[PDB]
């Protein structure tokens, strides 16, 4: 059995990210440049404060017909004292892509599958949908509420983002 | 239930790839070094162009017995509108490895097991097999022609390097 | 079924490593600070060297309240002639973490789970605890002797240490 969840991943500008290492001779990104990443994670009904994320971004190419960048990323999402998920896998600022989940720990130990990222502002706010398999127990109900539709206007709780006990889950990653 | 899948990595010089960036004390390559990359890939039987190969080679250490390299590799296999397969092992310039299946996406979904790593020509030509279990369904008869056996002497079909429709699949990564 | 294979991870300052690429604005560890490493690897029961670890570490944040560094990586353990196992996941200097198991190759092949990272000195001495599935076979007897409880006073085995037959696998990994 397959269970979704999904998650709203948002920049709020206080984690000294992205951070550009630029190694390409151009102006624009190439081949070469590293970015390291990491920025908070919330529920896909934005109620709560669920921890970050945290990786590499390698850009591969700059794809000036469709005006934006191709990355291959390397990352994991941290949901506190539930644990954690990583991938791998192809993130294009133009268009949604699938990344490979490949692998887990605490309730997510044993995940399998594949993930969806949509952009909604680029590049601070993003919604991610996870397919998973392999997972011991059906995933808490704190996790699995409603999403609010995806848009360019999305906001955490305030509660969320001002980590009340309200507003996180136990122990959110931070 | 095992699906052997072949493909053929190719550097044909156009993709800024390998970039080196170059941070070891040492004139020889050695920990520090860097080696963002990206290839084109083609089919088993050669016939058709299917996408690229995208990732990061981080040098673990000169092997001079060996006159050559190890390094320690984290990159994806993209294959069009099929999807994906990301790895995780050792690259070493002076002999075949084999490197873990950590995941896929698309009809890779579920992909899981070891693939095999052959230099034909360093560092322009490389043929691979997956070994690869887990996936929802046969694989695409598309992808399963027989494969051309490897040597230095390989080449991808004319037409696939000119990008003919007959020599691509449809939308080929790029 | 889960198998439990524990490994000791030892830094003992002959392989160049840890490697430390500076980018932070900061005195402390800071995002985009990049650690390319690889240490010396040993049996749980420290009888025998069995390869090296090799991968990258990405600062992600210092954290004052904790005294120490939280870290993305992404790496591999090598068994010699056995195969290896990938993993990703939390470093922290602080306090223990899991990471998920990616995949194996070899004996390893198929594999997926957790593994329990536990800092013993910082940053020289390693203890862990794989808790690993989807092995085709019983792990080799020659890997799965009684661990020796971890302690910061451990050490190898004077015979492995020396790399003397009885102290190592075949074609341990170097
Ligand atoms: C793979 C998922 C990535 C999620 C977003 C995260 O921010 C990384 C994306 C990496 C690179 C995006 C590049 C955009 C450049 C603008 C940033 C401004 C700056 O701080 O210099
Ligand atoms: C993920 C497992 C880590 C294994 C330990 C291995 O050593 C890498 C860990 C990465 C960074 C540790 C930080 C070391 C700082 C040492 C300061 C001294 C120096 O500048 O060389």
């Amino acid at each position: 059995k397959v269970q979704e969840l999904s998650v709203y991943e948002i920049n709020e500008l206080d984690r000294h990210s992205p951070k550009i290492l630029k190694n390409a001779f151009s102006l624009m990104f190439g081949l070469g440049d590293l970015v390291p990443f990491t920025n908070k994670l919330y529920t896909g009904d934005l109620k709560k404060r669920v921890g970050i994320t945290a990786g590499l971004c390698v850009v591969i190419e700059h794809v000036p017909e469709k005006k934006g960048e191709r990355f291959e990323a390397t990352y994991s999402f941290y949901f506190g004292d539930y644990g954690h998920l990583s991938v791998q896998g192809p993130y294009l600022t133009y268009e949604d892509s699938f990344l490979a989940i490949t692998g887990g720990a605490g309730i997510f130990e044993g995940a399998y599958g594949q993930v969806k990222l949509q952009q909604l502002v680029y590049p601070t706010k993003l919604f991610y949908t996870f397919y998973l398999k392999g997972l011991a127990n059906d995933l808490p109900l704190e996790l699995t509420g409603t999403p609010v539709p995806p848009s360019k206007d999305i906001e955490p709780a305030p509660e969320a983002k001002a980590l009340e006990p309200s507003g996180v889950i136990s122990n959110y990653t931070n």
